[PDB]
C-alpha cells in the first residue's frame, strides 16, 4: 500500500517520499509521459511500469508484508498480488537508494511540459 511504500523509501534511502519522490520529473507520482529526468526518474518510470504488469491488482491500498534479512527486503508470502506488489515496491526502493549519488533537488516539481520525448515499458 501507498503508506507502506512510503515506510520503505524512508527506510531505504533516508528521505520522507513525500516530497522527495511524489513530484519528482516526469514519472514520481502522479504524472507519467516523456523521457525519464535521470535514474531516480527512470526508478518511477519502471515502477510505473511495475504496477501496469498487474491491472488487477490495487497496489495503493493493498498491504503486503515483508521483513528484513541482513538488511535485504524479503516479501513475505500473501496474495499473488500482495506479493507482486512487494517486489515492484522493493525494487523502486532498491532504485532509489542506488541513485541518490545523482538525486537533483532541481527535479522536484518538475512541470509536466517539459517531459518531451517517449518511451515504452
Amino acid at each position: 500500500s501507498l503508506l507502506e511504500f512510503g515506510k520503505m523509501i524512508l527506510e531505504e534511502t533516508g528521505k520522507l517520499a513525500i516530497p522527495s519522490y511524489s513530484s519528482y520529473g516526469c514519472y514520481c507520482g502522479w504524472g507519467g509521459k516523456g523521457t525519464p529526468k535521470d535514474a531516480t526518474d527512470r526508478c518511477c518510470f519502471v515502477h510505473d511500469c511495475c504496477y501496469g504488469n498487474l491491472p488487477d491488482c490495487n497496489p495503493k491500498s493493498d498491504r503486503y508484508k515483508y521483513k528484513r534479512v541482513n538488511g535485504a527486503i524479503v516479501c513475505e508470502k500473501g496474495t499473488s498480488c500482495e506479493n507482486r506488489i512487494c517486489e515492484c515496491d522493493k525494487a523502486a526502493a532498491i532504485c532509489f537508494r542506488q541513485n541518490l549519488n545523482t538525486y537533483s533537488k532541481k527535479y522536484m516539481l518538475y512541470p509536466d511540459f517539459l517531459c518531451k520525448g517517449e518511451l515504452k515499458c
